[PDB]
């Protein structure tokens, strides 16, 4: 940085600070990554500068020549990399994405079946303190109380039941492959619209590591930011014939103005994601979730479904009597950082827990692979089984300092 | 930049062809403006990399530490700049800070009361293409047919006759000072709440040069990107009595995970707004935009209300036989950006208008003063009522080029 040092000391050395802080931890967040600096730089341009209200080629202000370059460079790339016939790349979130797919095909009050919240659901999927909740009638469908899997007569009997006029499938908690053809036989059986929220698993869908919801969804949202590996905010996804619709939720239904800056840094890591080498990273992060359950297992720990199949897990800490925020506070006194999060039939509250959650996006970006995952998972272990021993605390330190220099 | 020139030079040439024509035209649309490189930088930083749910001390995330302070750097400015009991940084958009204020004081078909579209007021303020008017029942206000002054009778008769929980005031196209104290005044005779959606004059209020909306309203909105020249982002400012439920209606209600990054960008535009060379700035913008009106009433122009008290004038091009959409076409011939525009009682629709609508905050940003005003004026005078002329369009192109070198 050049001009911020200078003239912003005080914001200048709190984001250093945070710069230096995302070296110095062991990142475990699911939704977390690090962006490239060329990410980055497409976000600090000038870009910020154009009011662009419409679409490329369409737009409300004069001068948008070059700004809708850059907007289709995001949709056709986006396109390419999830085969959808129309995509959206201006949401300013995965929360205005989903906002945006509700608007379009519900009145206020219509039923909206989901996943249920304290099974892996994400909170603009029902939550009642949530625009989503308040503004619809959510019903949720659960996982099998053993398997954790999602149930799909489960599915099925409640869409059957409360008539739903339109489905959510998936999550931010949920560790195992969610089956998009199950959940399409049965919106058809009901007559219901399929939405996919695939913002926890679109890098690896990119990569091919998961199933793409494309072919089966009327609509599919995402975060760009987490496994995809891009900058903050959403895109919408969907079919040909939803396009204009979705076009106009977006704009003038529910948002302004784009950031053209951060559809810039879309495109960008768009770009990124259809290369060789995201294949290969994306390939690393699933591979290296799967020897971090395996490690964790032999630890002693119990994983909600037994493991993973993308780039996440879930620890039941009740074999070891802690709650998740228990947990997550020792973790955060050794530099590891995770989140509580409710585990299947968790007998804790929301805002107590009986599990972690943990994702390996964040590491594998910086280059750890499966003997990190082996030191990271015994760090855990040491900490976890020893929470009142300051030694054991120190140790972890230690190791944790060792792995991220 | 550094990266992405060699990573993605397609999306790297665009953005550079979006540089180069910044410089090269006369930017006169009204919410424009250029940030500074130290605003850029900020939302060009790793703070794109965090999840930070929640508030500065009560996030859902732990490692928040640092982006905490960039928020209360953000949150602390605004207070200072603006006088509010409660600031809120978090909002995406212009748009998201008043979907959120909605979200916290209506229930779904509540009555609102706003200005008339066609008259000055914003798309976010009951458009039925909008979810402003879709999910409420929004009545307006109008500026008197000869004066175009906000008709406070008009307010009044409307407020007590609908009987709005809320009342909307402010604009995205009226040239003079909105009276708060009138508004307060109105509210109150009918126990609605007032909301200020000040956009468009946010930095003309923080150098004092507009009556500030913040002692009488109980919501203020705005843009952080238009004449407060910041980064593009909402804001709300509020009472304390408020400061808990609009909190929630950003989070959990209508977004998720707020950009950390572009907040820091607010606090560094913030700062800049709290130095001296800004309010001498802003004064710039004012006093350009009365040259400029009173340039344009030279060279035969009718302008909307007269004149102008802030950054901002309405041409009324009907004496000159123009459409708002012709005069913006023909202007982007030579190199001046303009919007069309409806004028307060405008025979034409919403797509073709009877006015052109331009501001001087990006000009003035650029070093622009009165005699690039005169200047400026001369331009539009030429052009305009030489419309058929290539000779005139040529001449035109040529002081546009002398003008931005
Ligand atoms: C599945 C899913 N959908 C939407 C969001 C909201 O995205 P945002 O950009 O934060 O508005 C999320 C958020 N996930 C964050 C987390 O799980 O840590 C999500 O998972
Ligand atoms: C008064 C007023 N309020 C909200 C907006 C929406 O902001 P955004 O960041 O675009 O969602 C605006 C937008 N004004 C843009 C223009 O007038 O050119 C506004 O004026």
């Amino acid at each position: 940085m050049k001009y911020l040092p200078q003239q912003d000391p005080q914001v200048f050395a709190a984001i250093e600070q945070e710069r230096k802080r995302q070296h110095a931890k062991i990142e475990l967040i699911a939704s977390e990554n690090f962006v490239s600096r060329a990410v980055m730089e497409a976000q600090g341009s000038v870009l910020t500068n154009k009011y662009a209200e419409g679409y490329p080629g369409r737009r409300y202000y004069g001068g948008c020549e070059y700004v809708d370059i850059v907007e289709e460079l995001a949709r056709e790339r986006a396109k390419q990399l999830f085969g959808a016939e129309h995509a959206n790349v201006q949401p300013h979130s995965g929360a205005q994405a989903n906002m945006a797919v509700y608007f379009t095909v519900l009145e206020h009050g219509d039923t909206v079946l989901g996943m249920n919240l304290s099974h892996g659901g994400h909170l603009t999927h029902g939550s009642p303190v949530n625009f989503s909740g308040v503004q619809y009638n959510f019903v949720a469908y659960g996982v099998d109380p053993e398997t954790h899997v999602i149930d799909y007569d489960d599915v099925r009997e409640k869409a059957r039941l409360h008539r739903p006029k339109l489905i959510v499938a998936a999550a931010s908690a949920y560790p195992r492959i969610i089956d998009f053809a199950k959940f399409r036989e049965i919106a058809d059986e009901v007559g219901a619209y399929l939405m996919v929220d695939m913002a926890h698993i679109a890098g690896l869908v990119a990569a091919g590591l998961h199933p793409n919801p494309v072919p089966y969804a009327h609509f599919v949202t995402t975060t760009t930011h987490q496994t995809l590996r891009g900058p903050r905010g959403g895109m919408i996804l969907c079919q040909e014939q939803f396009a204009k619709q979705i076009d106009k939720a977006i704009f003038p239904g529910i948002q302004g103005g784009p950031l053209m800056h951060v559809i810039a840094a879309k495109a960008v890591a768009f770009g990124e994601a259809l290369q060789d080498d995201f294949k290969a990273y994306a390939k690393r992060v699933v591979d290296n979730a799967k020897r971090l359950a395996s490690a964790l297992q032999n630890e002693g720990f119990t994983l909600v479904s037994g493991g993973t199949d993308n780039h996440l897990l879930l620890v039941d800490l009740r074999p070891q009597q802690l709650t998740g925020k228990t947990a997550e506070k020792v973790l955060d006194e050794v530099g590891i950082t995770v989140n509580k999060n409710t585990i299947p039939y968790d007998p804790e509250s929301p805002f107590v827990t009986s599990g972690i959650r943990i994702g390996t996006a964040a590491v594998t970006t910086r280059g750890f692979g499966l003997e990190e995952m082996d030191e990271i998972a015994a760090i855990i272990g040491l900490v976890l089984k020893n929470v009142g021993s300051e030694q054991a605390l120190e140790e972890a330190r230690q190791r944790v300092a060792a792995l991220t220099d």
